[PDB]
């Protein structure tokens, strides 16, 4: 009972694992195999059997959520300086920046766009140790706003330039055109969710 | 250039690495890091990065090593899972449970206190490229998996997963920082690491 599945790189644990835990769960005799991916652009369609995607043609694709990346700073970064007022003011800050957010596109409530790509205190190609720096109050981070919501509850991080965003991306099932009753069970599933 | 460029092993460096680094970066605001986390160190080019931190030696005499730690892997479940099945007590009872297996233990290579050898590699109920997703199954009763103890160590304290088979262990493998042998951020790091262990 294998269903081969490829799922957003860093929004997995966060995101997906409830869900698949979930189903895992109620359908014991299923295995799973997933690979998380950076990119998916670059995934054969005809190889996996669900492919879960950030972002949008002979595969049937079914919105499941949205993400919307934000900018945030630990409280004592905020306290160590003065906070941008606008975004060009980023210029003057540490930023950390982490895959696939290194080319910061961002927007605010009028569609323009201020293009960051200066060069980050702290680069990774994950995401996660990104916040850990963040956290620690080395500078100002964009970030996923459903990794970072038990910190932004409490103000353990805090949201800067709020008039300001990264374009929300929504976020795809898809799957190929019968169809093993594993898949469609699957499919059923996190529709249901 | 104006950034250090370092490789670090993919499931560890948020527990072992990043309160080194998060330390230094506070201690050399003017110095900038590029990180990238590395699954076969291997593979790399040694003059592509400033400093390498990998699991398990290597032989090249271009490079100075050294040994900043080590990890050990580990069976655990949840409380959930062993209370509703028997639990195993040789390691050849692993057939008849779920199983949950994360890159690069895809392959359980289980060694007791007598020297008994088990190998498994049965398909998990749940197979993934990253450890992390592994334990999030296994913390909600899924079944038995195999993970770096650094990793869990904080579940097993709290009792959040239990150990089973504790007879048996994977063999412990090293991490190691490599460098050539140099600017002078680079060899700030360095000592810093060093000054750090």
């Amino acid at each position: 009972g294998k269903i081969k599945i490829s799922t957003p790189y860093n929004l997995t644990k966060r995101m997906m694992m409830p869900m698949l835990n979930g189903f895992m769960s109620q359908y014991p005799e299923i295995n799973i195999e997933l690979t998380t991916e950076s990119n998916a652009d670059q995934l054969d369609p005809t190889e996996w059997d669900v492919i879960f995607r950030v972002g949008p043609s002979s595969l049937i694709a079914r919105k499941i959520g949205s993400v919307k990346d934000i900018l945030v700073a630990s409280p004592e970064y905020v306290n160590a300086h003065p906070m941008p007022t606008h975004a060009e003011d980023l210029h003057d800050h540490f930023l950390l920046k982490g895959h696939p957010l290194l080319k910061w596109t961002l927007i605010n409530s009028k569609g323009e766009t201020v293009v960051n790509v200066d060069r980050g205190r702290f680069q990774a190609n994950a995401l996660n140790v990104v916040r850990s720096a963040c956290s620690e109050g080395l500078g100002i981070t964009l970030m996923p706003d459903v990794m970072i919501k038990e910190y932004i509850a409490d103000g353990s991080l805090v949201r800067i330039l709020p008039d300001w965003s990264a374009n929300p991306r929504d976020i795809y099932m898809l799957y190929n055109h019968h169809l093993p009753e594993k898949v469609r069970l699957f499919i059923d599933y996190v529709i249901a969710y």
